[PDB]
RNA sequence: AGUACGGGACCGGGAUGGACAUACCUCUGGUGUACCAGUUGUCGUGCCAACGGCAUAGCUGGGUAGCUAUGUGUGGAC
């Protein structure tokens, strides 16, 4: 799912580091297919670009193949 | 965008603090018994003075150099 979420804060005596809170300037948000030829680094690659945003139990947001369960909570540890 | 989530998130990234460590005396202070000034009692040079001796440095108000913290800098990042 392609939205860009991630975080909060707002806004994108002194502050943690000048500013804060940036998410992703979404740029493709389609499905992407990866072509190589070594199924090793194919699948490297595949897993890097899918570890940018793990699937959530919400909605399945983030990248991912198929694999998905509903859920909604995060309030113990 | 205070949008997700249903009040309040992890994400790169100038500087403000607390405690602690270290160096120094320009500044704010402290001390400064061979520096300057004011003043009480008594003794000594015929009288009075000036000055000297003793009284915690006689007492009181300031204070240079040096040594100092509560004063002034820097660090702990990457």
């Amino acid at each position: 799912v392609g939205v860009g979420y991630r975080a909060q804060m707002q806004g994108k005596p002194v502050e943690i580091k000048a500013e804060e809170n940036i998410t992703f300037s979404v740029e493709k948000n389609t499905v992407v297919k990866v072509e190589g030829i070594s199924k090793e680094q194919v699948g490297a690659l595949a897993s890097n670009i899918r570890s940018v945003r793990p699937p959530e139990p919400y909605k399945g947001k983030g990248i991912r193949y198929q694999g998905e369960y509903v859920r909604r909570k995060e309030g113990k540890t």
